[PDB]
């Protein structure tokens, strides 16, 4: 169906997914001058100690690293969240050039890429149920800039060659997502949506202020993936990011300063 091309990209999504023009769409630009510190925000708690990765796959839009979410072995809580959210998967959005790639932007600045760690509200029983709730998901967003290599990302990079085309997957166990986090947990938060169809407005966004650094060698590997399946014409998987959407009547709160 949809994609990131000129004929099926973000500008076309609204036809099959009318909520694309909704009141709480993501991503959005973060204006640091208007996103003010909220002294009522509680400390963010990221507990990934017992994370249990299962596999990594190419869904034709990006690559997902799936986790076993049967227990509270990897959860996100605190911050703006009411309750506990279980980690189910993470994926990235990146560009064809270093100057673009992230979905969220800070004072209009675009980063080379953006990592999204997806979690669902345990009060709803399972992911399917949660996604149809305004407070069903919590996505932790982390910016990536090019510089020093990120050791915690190498395990991922080293297996991308096995899932080059759409539809391929491979077992991916013992991956520790803690290796993808920056030093600081300072963040900005606002009510939003999934950034890809169905674009459901069920997400509480938590975007970290501090980006992590990854090497050019690492980003280059991401850019070698393909949107296409095995056999069809090669279509490099690059620029799989949705542009900033209107903030509308929303507020972006800062956990710091
Ligand atoms: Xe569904
Ligand atoms: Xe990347
Ligand atoms: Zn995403």
């Amino acid at each position: 169906h949809w994609g990131y091309g000129k004929h099926n990209g973000p500008e076309h999504w609204h036809k099959d997914f009318p909520i694309a023009k909704g009141e709480r769409q993501s991503p959005v630009d973060i204006d640091t001058h208007t996103a003010k510190y909220d002294p009522s925000l509680k400390p963010l708690s990221v507990s990934y100690d017992q994370a249990t990765s299962l596999r990594i796959l190419n869904n034709g839009h990006a690559f997902n690293v799936e986790f076993d979410d049967s227990q509270d072995k990897a959860v996100l809580k605190g911050g703006p969240l009411d309750g506990t959210y279980r980690l189910i998967q993470f994926h990235f959005h990146w560009g064809s050039l270093d100057g673009q790639g992230s979905e969220h932007t800070v004072d209009k600045k675009k980063y080379a890429a953006e990592l999204h760690l997806v979690h669902w509200n345990t009060k709803y029983g399972d992911f399917g149920k949660a996604v149809q709730q305004p407070d069903g998901l919590a996505v932790l967003g982390i910016f990536l800039k090019v510089g020093s290599a990120k050791p915690g990302l190498q395990k991922v990079v080293d297996v991308l060659d096995s899932i080059k085309t759409k539809g391929k997957s491979a077992d991916f166990t013992n991956f520790d997502p803690r290796g993808l986090l920056p030093e600081s947990l300072d963040y900005w938060t606002y009510p939003g949506s999934l950034t890809t169809p169905p674009l459901l407005e069920c997400v509480t966004w938590i975007v970290l202020k501090e980006p992590i650094s990854v090497s050019s060698e690492q980003v280059l590997k991401f850019r070698k993936l393909n949107f296409n399946g095995e056999g069809e014409p090669e279509e490099l998987m690059v620029d799989n990011w949705r542009p900033a959407q209107p903030l509308k009547n929303r507020q972006i709160k800062a956990s710091f300063k």
